[PDB]
């Protein structure tokens, strides 16, 4: 399967998948990586791995719509089969989430029907949980609400920081994305007409 990265930062999940992705066996390869930003350091990674990079820019023109389709003519152009949003920080338009059903993921940093939104860690702390986590779903037009793939339940500590829990769960995002990711391509994993989850 054909694979495309979006991103809008560092990008630590974009290395995990590189990695990942040029294992033997890896069923998935990243033949393009899409930037929101044009100076984050995703960029970069992309390119010491030798895998075409490009930018947009929502200063460039248009409404919403708009920009999902000058994304979406990239993904044409390298005949992408699966989208990752790792860390792409600007929300998709309802058509596009249509068009790309069951084929992007999402990796959110919560045991997800939990926590929904951009600032998790920071509901985690506040709520008092001992127990949080990280979540990778097929992205649905309901914001942190699509099918999910795979959760790994991570332990708060007492005393901890956004700084300090994030770096924890991180851990386990670098584990579960390229393994959901995997499941995916491979197609042992796939969005069920019944709209739950397949294992074929």
């Amino acid at each position: 399967a054909r694979v495309a990265v979006l991103i809008s930062g560092t990008g630590s999940n974009l290395q995990a998948l590189i990695d990942s992705t040029r294992e033997p066996n890896s069923s998935a390869q990243i033949d393009i990586v899409i930037s929101n930003k044009a100076a984050v350091a995703g960029l970069d990674k992309a390119e010491r791995a030798g895998i075409p990079t490009r930018v947009i820019n929502h200063k460039l023109y248009k409404n919403r719509v708009e920009f999902d389709s000058a994304i979406d003519l990239v993904l044409e152009e390298f005949s992408i089969d699966i989208v990752c949003l790792a860390g792409f920080m600007r929300i998709l338009s309802g058509p596009f989430v249509q068009k790309w059903n069951g084929k992007m993921l999402n990796i959110h940093p919560s045991l997800l029907p939990s926590f929904k939104g951009s600032n998790a860690h920071e509901q985690a702390l506040e709520t008092g949980v001992t127990v949080t986590g990280c979540t990778v779903h097929f992205v649905a037009e309901d914001v942190d609400a699509g099918q999910i793939i795979l959760q790994e339940a991570v332990p708060v500590k007492r005393g901890d920081t956004v700084a300090t829990l994030s770096e924890r769960v991180k851990l386990a995002e670098h584990k579960i994305f390229p393994a959901a990711l995997q499941l995916v391509a491979s197609g042992t994993v796939q969005l069920g007409e019944n709209g739950k989850i397949c294992w074929v």
